[PDB]
């Protein structure tokens, strides 16, 4: 019955601090990977990262409240602002601040206040523990900061998903407006792990690309060369609203969600198979009614992995069939990085974007496509395309086996 | 339309490691908190916890799959495997795994560990990270793990909202149910946050008590010496199933959730208002069309602070006006602590088995009920009582400002 469609859009990320910073520079093939700088990586055998650059907190809120926050925080209250800023909802008249929620996930969370008060605490002791250090890491915090600066008394919590944490968030969000819950949500998700334990982490898992003499091709998705993903940070959010409740205002609708899809592959904690990603993708396409030849673009959970590249091509051909050759795929990540708990958050940014705008973001790095494992669809090398686009998807493959797709359609 | 049961209950916490162990220690009035002896709590201004004692994971799953993991994980998987055992879905021939979900939140998650490698770090640098570091602290890895090791493949994740964790994953489970996403779901909370920087975090938030000298009646609920909460450790799952797939097969049915309510205070980011929870119990109350009046029994958050048992107290006056006079509360709290993002998992098997037994546990400690502050209710102090508990429902409001309400029907 009820519709939902997106009236706003944050962001801040590797490749901008707002939404058209970021699009710009997607649609230019621009990467936003570089050598850390946050902090001193000469031990981790990956040193580079897509690093958020140029960012304020302090012209969206307080400094000194902001000091009392990890910069996960600063990302998902920043990117939030922005959507909430776009959709127009700080001028509306009577607003029904009762029927608005906020759904805003993390990966992680604090972990890099986490690491700063341990040092603190082992060389001090435990009175060294600052009074907003739990509040300042707390996942769940993004999501109680902006219902306390917007007046917001609708839903409000975080999901944790690790990589699908933005789908999942996006998607539940839609669900309660459908529900009758809210009638407009704030969702996406956040993520702040550029530390010794975040980068460090995944290092020791071997998830990471290495290749540290060239940060600008280390992230290169389907690419013969890729070797792990590059680890980033930031934070997407959506506006999600009711559709009548949209139109009876005169706001923006950039799309509507008319999809949500979600499985687990039960196989590895931490490499996703073939079966589970496809059954995500054929439950969100029943979800919204649509069959495969009716996706135009596929912004894929493509992180650069050897394993995970070619295994979603085959979960793809298998929930597409032959579609598969015929629809466009690309990966973002190729640019940003692998955003983590986010990037479920930016990439249906970009994904509500191609469809709003008509444009395809590449994948770019792709020297030499890698056909011989399999990869062999259209995954936009290299350069944007201009392309009608009526139905987009984006996926979402995460650590512990658990998958999201969100189907997002045109709205005329 | 579709109805939603509860099958099968699990547990882990400081008044048992079972279910059975729990309700028996909860009915005789027995206080499950102590002085802290996970570690040396000497610098810190509260030293005592309800700390999980005589508890085996090896039980559940391999010593080197646990070594893995951190203790909110063990919490976690041991009490889900005690609710899919007890709901008999390990012995359904042919059962449908791919409608079988996950999703269990914890509030804070590894947090040891994270301590832990980081001290190793500092001490030995980058190399010392183990492989598993990372998923050994994912919050959204309890539900990967059940997944693999039982088959699901139904949606799974994990949400985050604080002490408010158990209820938003609980009902957020029995939505997804409705909505058709799957047919069975495993939900609850988990936590494992007694360590220097979980203790000590919220001891610089001067919300723990100091009552070291007397930790058996350090958490007191609405008495007039209460002065602060006592932090807790464990976890809570039910199996929720929808109505006729569990008639179908023999499952014995404990209850049935008919309402879920959530709202933010939009006020204070670790203070509760009146006005914040009484939008949750309201709002819940709708969803499940029914009036306060026929409300039997309240478990409440109760977590034995002096500005919040007494806002509740006042919440509670809003949302039920003269029927807060007529029900009965009761805080478990007194006798587990605060099991933060647990809370409201095992909160929820405690009110369910109020239902399915017919007796109310006590708010223990109850010396001097704190009646110049409002906490003029019956609390149903010092000791347990038999009563025909229809309908129950179970508040959370925890930081963030986050609200949430369980509610529960006898189901015939
Ligand atoms: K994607
Ligand atoms: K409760």
């Amino acid at each position: 019955q009820r519709r939902v469609v997106i009236t706003g859009l944050g962001q801040v990320s590797p490749v901008g601090n707002t939404v058209a910073e970021a699009w710009d520079t997607l649609l230019a093939g621009k990467s936003g990977i570089g050598a850390i700088t946050r902090f001193d990586a000469s031990d981790i055998n990956s040193r580079v990262a897509g690093e958020v650059r140029g960012f304020d907190i302090g012209q969206y809120i307080s400094a000194k409240e902001a000091r009392r926050m990890d910069v996960f925080i600063h990302y998902g209250i920043a990117a939030a602002l922005q959507a909430i800023a776009d959709s127009g909802l700080d001028d509306v008249e009577n607003l029904d601040k009762d029927r608005i929620g906020v759904n805003i996930g993390s990966g992680i969370g604090g972990l890099p206040s986490i690491e700063v008060t341990g040092k603190a605490v082992i060389e001090g002791g435990a009175r060294k523990i600052n009074p907003f250090f739990i509040p300042g890491s707390l996942i769940n915090l993004i999501s109680g900061h902006v219902t306390i600066l917007k007046g917001y008394r609708g839903p409000s919590y975080g999901m944790v998903s690790a990589c699908t944490t933005g789908a999942h968030a996006i998607g539940n969000s839609a669900r309660l407006i459908k529900y009758g819950d809210a009638d407009i949500m704030v969702a996406g998700g956040a993520e702040g792990a550029i530390s010794t334990l975040g980068v460090g982490g995944f290092a020791a898992m071997k998830a990471l690309s290495t290749r540290n003499d060239d940060p600008a091709t280390a992230s290169r998705p389907w690419d013969k060369g890729r070797d792990g993903f590059v680890i980033g940070e930031g934070a997407g959010i959506l506006v999600l609203e009711e559709l009548e409740h949209a139109k009876k205002r005169g706001a923006k609708i950039y799309a509507e969600i008319v999809g949500f899809g979600m499985s687990s592959d039960a196989y590895h904690i931490t490499a996703p198979n073939e079966e589970g990603p496809a059954l995500a993708v054929t439950r969100a396409l029943k979800d919204a009614g649509i069959n495969p030849e009716d996706v135009d673009y596929v912004n894929a959970h493509g992180t650069s992995t050897p394993l995970g590249d070619a295994n979603e091509t085959k979960a793809l051909k298998r929930a597409f069939g032959e579609h598969a050759y015929k629809t466009v795929v690309s990966s973002t990540k190729s640019m940003t990085g692998h955003l983590l708990g986010a990037a479920g958050g930016v990439e249906a940014v970009y994904s509500i974007l191609a469809i709003h705008d008509g444009k395809i973001p590449p994948t770019i790095n792709i020297f030499e496509q890698d056909v011989e494992a399999g990869c062999d669809l259209d995954y936009c090398a290299n350069e944007a395309r201009d392309a009608e686009i009526d139905v987009a998807i984006s996926n979402s493959f995460g650590f512990g086996g658990t998958n999201g797709t969100l189907v997002f359609k045109r709205f005329k």
